[PDB]
């Protein structure tokens, strides 16, 4: 059963990330892995709001656009308000209820709060450069395209919850619920863990990645150039998202933190390396979307396709995967400027 | 079953706060409850750090105090770190599962966001102003009068969470769990649901009102001159936290958003009080504890039990309930300088 303040005093230094006794006092005079301590401190020294951007240029812009070009925009910021909807809620539903070190635990809610204010400035982007957001936000639940992104992606969170809720009620073992075989393990809600914090680190890590080169590539044109500002607030907050699901991940890899834990990533590393493909090529035929109708000055299918294929690399590695794809040079090096 | 982005293309403005459809897309152009998207906006615009707060004179302050006023300050604090460290993580554990509406689910996180600022701020305090903060830290847990606090209010947490559970799993009816009977109804968990948020209203809007007092008043003795200054921004937000759980508790209460609600908060209400009675009389039985030792300059056991039925009266009207005490004057008037 789980229990919001553990009534046992545990030495939380000696506590795993994870599966442990749930945190019951939060303290910050000290950590067992000070990179989330380091992250809570720098995600907060970035606190910002987006009314703080102007974006009233945005509108003007917007209209000039060809078809095409606010296909490939409007596209664009739909996936980028899915995918920060998923993040805003999703690490505090499905990770929180796991975790039983407090600085992981305060960083996984500053994380997801910084998902708030990412899915806020969204709103008022949207809101400052068309007339009826309503089209737009409800594009995003009805998008064919989109919603096969959004299925896969909270197959992974969804998954997780559920089996942590059989696992708080019912505990390890073989159980009977109305006559069904439901086997609680922890090892699999282990690995459903693991696979999960795969999936979002290629959510933030490269999907979100090959979206700022779509909005970056409008900022190089000196077009929706409030959009800009804001997507490189964002950036520089999804640098911080990744490097802590980064170090989740390599922790829970090296044993260093439970050593079953070591063993499972090993079983399931050829699960990781297909799943962080299978995101490469997700993206790899959204850019066909987005470019359905034509591309412009400086992003096309072609370019975006070898960036999916240069940043996969860059995460994999970071991560101890193996490179799926050759390897290349930056091939949009205009967008370090950005980030 | 729940579910990260539910793919069904709903009016978000026609969804009830909870146990409607879980929110799929987070959008911010429109709100069914305007107040939540207000208190959001309120609170990042008092965002915060505690090292911003010079505490560094309150280490003489306290190594000054009398051994029982040394006993008054920490108990205290010991206190509102056992309340933030639940309020930290519990808003988003137990009631984010079951948001309906964007507006809501942002509130929420934001909330519990700003309670992690408030928990860090109470290190910032401790390792401030003792020599071994652990000591402190230990304490909270093993505190006999503090785990007695708890205990309570993180059993109203606890229940909401574990019935959410059976509930997503395995929906309203009668089961068969291993061959025991498990009724799942959701008009339970609506009750589960609303005697949790009185007792968070309680928490907020009363417990910590009280210990605001202890505080200030050494800051009317111009002492602990830092912590006073962090507790009046904790106390700015705690107004904005009792504000949200006044309106969820209010329009539940109303039939405005669930008839269900409605008529279940009239089935509670004796229950309700009851809660608040009960809390009120911990609060009165904690300041004995507190002044065991003997009491101050401006606060001892007669007048905090005195401020505790006068607020106890404020908070309860605010939720339409009956007042359980005599009606009475602020017995602390000073106490309004600092809020
Ligand atoms: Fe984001
Ligand atoms: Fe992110
Ligand atoms: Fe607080
Ligand atoms: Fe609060």
């Amino acid at each position: 059963a789980y229990t919001t303040f553990s009534q046992t005093k545990n030495d939380q230094l000696k506590e795993p990330m994870f599966f442990g006794q749930p945190v019951n006092v939060a303290r910050y005079d000290q950590q067992k892995y000070d990179i989330f301590e380091k992250l809570i401190e720098k995600q907060l020294s970035f606190f910002w709001r987006p009314e703080e951007v102007d974006v009233s240029r945005d509108r003007i812009d917007y209209q000039a656009l060809p078809e095409h070009e606010k296909h490939i925009f409007i596209s664009n910021l739909k996936y980028q308000t899915l995918l920060d909807s998923i993040q805003g809620r999703s690490p505090n539903v499905a990770l929180l209820p796991l975790i039983s070190i407090p600085e992981l635990e305060t960083w996984v809610e500053t994380w997801a709060f910084s998902e708030t204010i990412h899915s806020r400035s969204y709103t008022h982007i949207i809101r400052n450069i068309v007339n009826d957001p309503s089209v737009v936000f409800d594009d995003i639940v009805t998008n064919e395209q989109i919603q096969k992104r959004a299925e896969g992606i909270s197959s992974y969170y969804d998954e997780l919850i559920e089996m942590t809720s059989y696992w708080h009620l019912l505990g390890e073992g073989t159980h009977t619920v109305n006559g069904k075989t439901v086997t609680v393990s922890l090892r699999e809600l282990k690995k459903k863990l693991y696979l999960c914090l795969m999936s979002v680190n290629a959510l933030e890590a490269i999907r979100f990645y090959v979206s700022f080169a779509c909005s970056f590539a409008f900022a190089e044109r000196e077009l929706m150039e409030g959009n800009a500002k804001i997507i490189r607030l964002i950036a520089r907050d999804e640098a911080l998202h990744l490097t802590g699901t980064q170090h989740m991940l390599n922790l829970l890899r090296s044993g260093a933190d439970d050593p079953e834990m070591a063993e499972i990533a090993e079983e399931c590393k050829q699960e990781c390396y297909d799943l962080f493909v299978q995101a490469a090529q997700q993206e790899k035929d959204w850019a066909d979307y987005l470019f359905r109708d034509g591309s412009m000055i400086g992003l096309n299918k072609d370019i975006l396709c070898q960036y999916v294929e240069y940043i996969t690399n860059i995460r994999m590695q970071a991560v101890g995967l193996d490179l799926p794809f050759q390897t290349r040079s930056n091939p949009i090096p205009w967008i370090n400027t950005w980030l």
